[PDB]
């Protein structure tokens, strides 16, 4: 899914999905609401936990 | 909590809550019943598991 021309709120995130904490790389996702991106890209899939 | 004057074995610690394991921040939980301390201070609370 392609995100671009928005704001983007990403503490109101942890309300869509029971996930327990957030894996992020190159970035924490306390600053996530202080920043600016070109693109964002929502991929999307189901697999096992392992 | 205010806790002080009194041996604090935190080993037993488990025993308490079923809680899986420590998040400890400039110590070591194993090297905790090696140490002293002037005062220690336990803030109870309850909030979401994000
Ligand atoms: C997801 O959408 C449904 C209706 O499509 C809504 O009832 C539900 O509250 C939404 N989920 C969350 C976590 O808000
Ligand atoms: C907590 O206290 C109750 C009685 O108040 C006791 O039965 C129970 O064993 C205690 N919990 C633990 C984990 O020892």
């Amino acid at each position: 899914k392609r995100i671009s021309n928005c704001v983007a709120d990403y503490s109101v995130l942890y309300n869509f999905a029971p996930f327990f904490a957030f894996k992020c790389y190159g970035v924490s996702p306390t600053k996530l609401n202080d920043l600016c991106f070109t693109n964002v890209y929502a991929d999307s899939f189901v697999i096992r936990g392992n």
